[PDB]
């Protein structure tokens, strides 16, 4: 798995894979959708667990947005320590957020991390799409942000095992 | 334990077979029913576990059906995350197959739903090589049937496993 | 990895994917060639671990086929206590497969020497998927050359197996 | 540790940072060469393990290049099989090495690779340099050979911990 | 500790050893009787556990014998769902057995519940060697009761399990 | 620790060592007092763990046998379902007790057993008192409960690194 | 991470690098502030661990400065007690430290409350390695002030620890 | 750490070391002061652990003790089966020293209530040497006071434990 | 497997069961004899492993007997350090030897020692017809050294799961 | 085991206690003796190990007492060095520990040879308890002779360790 | 046990502890002397280990310098590579120093050798502690003489590190 975003000259993308892997073994499904709306639109999410997971997550990060009027920062923290507050969910998995100002990046853990470059990825081949990304907004200024992303995902599957080439690319 | 659906050709078919293994050393049964109807023989669902844990997944879900109007896809993504929430249900390892005439979804304890593209899964410790056989059987031996390719599948998967058997049980929606 | 061996109508074919992971994780080729040429063209064989382990078992199996004259299963118990007798190979978990013109041949590192039952075996990470996929295309595709099995077999395995990709060569005899 | 690898456009390059980590906890050095040159300059080596080992693989190695006439494939896969042949050095540090030619990395697994398009990297790191000089080999064709050296290792050092700025590229 | 039922020939009897050992070592007794006979004798069983999780399991079928009519195969499964929900007994490695006149049920801390395929099963330390002394009296010594069979499969196993020993004691239905 | 009892000739008796040791390497008291006189001094107790426990359980089984008009098997039944449904006390001591008519092991397994022969024994010596016992009661029955006893602690004293020879015999 | 305060010659300071490591291999974040001001500006604290447990220990002593008159010692003690007290941050590995102008102090998740004897003290992978700078600077080159101090010592850490960068934000009282 | 009770004499001390270890490695103080006085003077009692479970436990000691009308024995005993109950308090590690000018009292963490036969013991990870040096000073050194006795203990194991130093504070009754 | 030994009265005695255990779980044979008479029929041993191993063992310490003049602990030394010496037979089973005038146990730890009270065992019940031994020599001292051997088995065998009660005794 | 050594105006002595243990459980001998006169009757040692481990350390060390005119201090370094290059001693985790009229040296499986500042040292599973009474007894009870210092901090010992018994032996010089 | 280099204004200085710690709980000696100075008071040396290891790997050195004609730097190398490959020697734990007029070196057992960049580098468990403080001085207190900035590095190493004491000794070129 795969979710990388970035913001580039006004415009937002997030881009995922569609690999799912049980065991660490074997592939089950080639066409996932790891990117999902949220908050009426304006927000893109994605998180590198399990879908049960993911959709327990992506709600209750919808209501701490209604309850802020969408400060991303603050959602993510009280829903960062509420994480950590759960029994079951305190999960290796993490989560990737983003609205048209900020990206963040919430881990079990309990991490809160905005990028200095506008740019980030999670999953098992996170790493690679946010070195290919690096190099990309440094030498490859003239590709959009869709273009950027989905260059990155492209790089990081072919060198993840766990990550495959179907990339949707969604924008804000 | 190897349970293998397949939706070919109009028909949709469950196939399992009936070994039951303790300590993953010995035999205890070896004609066990693994492949039941649920929701007044819409639904055809089997586990890859324990008879308790299946009878109480199995409440839960047909529950979950009446509440979400037969809705299997829906239905199976809230029982999924009732299934992580309880500390006394969750098992990583257990993984559930249910299918209508319409859906094939897999429901893993890790949490994971996940819809077949090609219309054919199967879980279980043998499920992987069923999978295989019934890939290689949809592609250049489309002629057989549904439950023709869930027997053969079945017993591809029981040669290789050591703890899937040729007791195989087929039901047809 | 995967590696797939079939002799089927009078043909023989052993095919191998390309990808190369290190770590079980990251992939650091793509194209590999797997299966290899032995004993003026008549052998064909495969390892399923490194390349150095590969090319020293194939010295010492190309050594003892010129030793028995070509005797394919004499050879490979001979180099199967020679290889467990060596304290480096020993921890080898990779196996080695080896065909002529009449007979296939695995051999592990646990000492075993395998003739399969119906002249179709495979090895390495997704081999008992291309074996499931075999079996059953064996049974239900009996048309297919050996070429097209093996080539069939491990497409299937692939697609299975996050250590096996669609880098396929099938070498015939 | 990083040391990246790249053909490209008639001319090949090896780059390497300068840091040395105790205990993955504790920088001990930061201006550490290890990118060398063996068999009369013709080949471009590095070691992501410890001087010691890197000396004595090095000199193996060389021996064999002269005994093969710089043949770098065969020179390399009986150096592998003599690696994993030794009780010490048989090590989970890789090896790479570059001719005009071709470029290989020997692992202490026993594993020769040459790489599909020319660019391959070794170390804690080496996964990130090796993400970015594939972006920019496609999105960056541009740059020289040197120069993709010199940017990935730089991409890969802002990720990796046990990786610095200190990158010193070499060219044959 | 082994416990072996059998239903032959119209007869039910359930056989248990009376060695009760602490740490996998030490005896410290030998006469003990595992062989409980529940609701108003129409029903035997049997815990390969201790004497405290023994009673408490039993009190917990004999309510829901009551509470099911005497269905011995309903009570045993509610038995086991409600087993694996408790934090205590779900650690429990043990495995409970139960007959009556009809049928004859092992349930498990797994959540298992198996009816046997020849009406005959057996739990504990030497269960598998009196179940294999038994199926083998059942094909070539069927002249042999029901009490003859369970006492003779008791001996068996107790001549090859170290936890097993000879005070046998057979309660026939 | 050794805590033996045994009935003989109408007398029963119940001996115990005073050795207390911490982390299995050192002494820290040799005059502890093992055996306590529970429900109007008509049962003997013993406990093979911290002194804390045993008075937890000597509390709950005084209940029991007060609930149950002195029924030992059924006191100490209802005792070890009880221990083993606790949290904290499911504890790898085992408990003894005894009164006019039998013998009983409680053990934090859930295991209630009566001897055979009218003689057992708990601690990490008992097996050791429990030989000794056996060969008494066949070769030298002219002695009594009260001496068996104390030969018996006096041999696993001998013998068990955790168990001194300050012996202290109580009668019923 | 390394966080280092000091009470040196009337004032106060406490510095903290920017690094954020996932893993303890990759750095996701090089410009974090650490340090963060309570209670209305007159208390500075910073927490070695996670940002969601850093804010969650920061409120809650700030509910206690005001709980107790703005007393830093019996505000850290309680807040101690009740981090051991609960069953989520008692598994935390990081530390807390906390100043105000007349003292420092150090909170863990062992329960520990440490007053420096030299109003010195660090905290975080590398505080080590800037607390032996301090204490070097302390008494050879007292004439630093406080913020020189604190910058200083964390530079000398970040050159050590590969989890400490040189992105220092330096906050005095 | 190491704390050491001694009466002797007509006279009770208890002494301790100032050293406070994290991680088993790095000393973050040196002064720390380990022996309070509870109960209005007429208790001297210390900790081997953190501060946090210090308090803690001497606040419910003292608790114990105006209920107990200033009964150590039986006030520690309750304690003992408290502290084992309390999932959160209970430390297996911690041990917890007591005296009054009559009795000497420890506390385990696994329960054990212990009265030294000799009216001296100690607690920490240096007290069997404080201990080893109290009894042979008790012995042939009589003529020496107990605060004597207790400085002069905790001197010893100063020099032979790397978790405690010599800067010793001796609290007399 | 108990093996247990004892000099009493001028009478000297070594007695063994025969039970044969794989796995500490499976019965393969009931009766083992374990007792061999070494060295002119001077010496009793007893080996508490596998025959292969017994055997070895008894006859490395039969040429140590020749080499010594049947100096019994001499013998026994050399063969421990020697023993301790083997990159094989370095195993955790014990040995037993036993002359007219001297008792030794030889472990693969290298200990050699000599009891103090004329009577010591080895084996998985040793300790505790060690235990009941010693109660019959201060009780029950009318019992010859064979029965004192008989009975001390026979005590262990109703107490070790892995002993058996089909003893047999062997008289020097 | 405890094995202790004192030179104390102008005497050496040495003391061992009797115990011999097995599996850290079973006592199998009460009366052994430890310290073995070496070197015609000038040199005491002592090995907190195996009878034969010991044996073969002395007969070495005595060997290099020859070879090095009779210096301790040279002949135990480079018994230390063979111990070490031993690839049979090198994994014993007792230590050794020699004395002559002039010095006490302790020699390790570490490789490790230490000089006792103060002219007294022990070894074994108690020696830091009668290391304790030892420097207890050098400091206030300095009337004693080398002999009963030895015999009181070995019964010190005792008290204490569980593998270390009153059967104490001492050797002077 | 931590070692300390530097070499600052003309003058090179050694300087080291003398605590020797066993089972890293226990102190054996105060007053070791770990600061050799090797061939012919040209080269100083230390090592974090062992004395008999001290001793072999200082006489591999010396016959290395006597064969590499003084050169520090390639007698380190030779020597690395030799610890390597005996097996009876490797020590992935314990590290050399070395110095002499020109250069300072570090071999690890992990077979590193390194030199510092800016003259100065240390050894032992409290050698990064000694690193911190040393690099401090010679940026903020460079008036102080190399033996005054090796004496206080190892002061604050000392009051940090549990295996590191303050009776340090200190060796000048």
């Amino acid at each position: 798995t795969t979710i990388y975003a970035v913001r580039h000259n006004g415009k937002a993308a997030m881009a995922g894979d569609g690999q799912v892997t049980l065991g660490q073994q074997v592939i089950m499904k080639q066409t996932a959708r790891k990117v999902r709306r949220l908050y009426e639109g304006k927000v893109l999410a994605g998180f590198a667990g399990s879908v049960a997971d993911a959709f327990t997550l992506f709600e209750k990060f919808e209501t701490k947005l209604q309850q802020f009027s969408g400060n991303l920062e603050r959602a993510a923290v009280e829903l960062a320590q509420e994480w950590r507050g759960d029994k079951q969910l305190r999960l290796e998995a993490m989560l990737i957020v983003m609205d048209k100002d900020a990206i963040l990046v919430v881990s079990g853990t309990g991490e809160v991390i905005a990028p200095d470059d506008d740019l980030i990825a999670i999953g098992s081949g996170g790493n690679y799409a946010l070195s290919a990304g690096r190099a990309l907004k440094r030498h490859a200024s003239h590709l959009s942000a869709e273009e950027m992303a989905y260059e990155s995902l492209k790089v990081a599957a072919d060198i993840c095992v766990f990550t495959n080439d179907n990339i949707v690319v969604e924008t804000l």
